[PDB]
């Protein structure tokens, strides 16, 4: 009869299957396919560095189960 | 070739279809069905009150599109 919302404290992770040769831009494209956030609204942070679109995951020592941080850019 | 995880700042809401006569116990059961969180691990908080299992949504004047807060209750 009525809709209510329950705000949860749960943290969302985007889980992606990637190759070490994938560029940061390719990862942003995958995030866009999953979430509809354009690449230019995405900052990907790893180990205190904003990752550059043209570099690869392997360049940054990103390994299996590494956690990146997505921060939106308005 | 490998799994990676991208942590996001996005807030998750559980959307429930409920009746004013539903008890808080009924609401917690619905959350369990959707998310596998047992009722004893759920605190539901609204308007500065922890909602009691035996009382109804109507008892709390919870209306359409009210945003309850789920706070996990663990030992």
């Amino acid at each position: 009869k009525m809709q209510i919302l329950v705000r949860t404290p749960f943290v969302q992770f985007i889980t992606l299957e990637v190759e070490p040769s994938d560029t940061i831009e390719n990862v942003k494209a995958k995030i866009q396919e999953k979430e509809g956030i354009p690449p230019d609204q995405q900052r990907l942070i790893f180990a205190g560095k904003q990752l550059e679109d043209g570099r690869t995951l392997s360049d940054y020592n990103i390994q299996k189960e590494s956690t990146l941080h997505l921060v939106l850019r308005l």
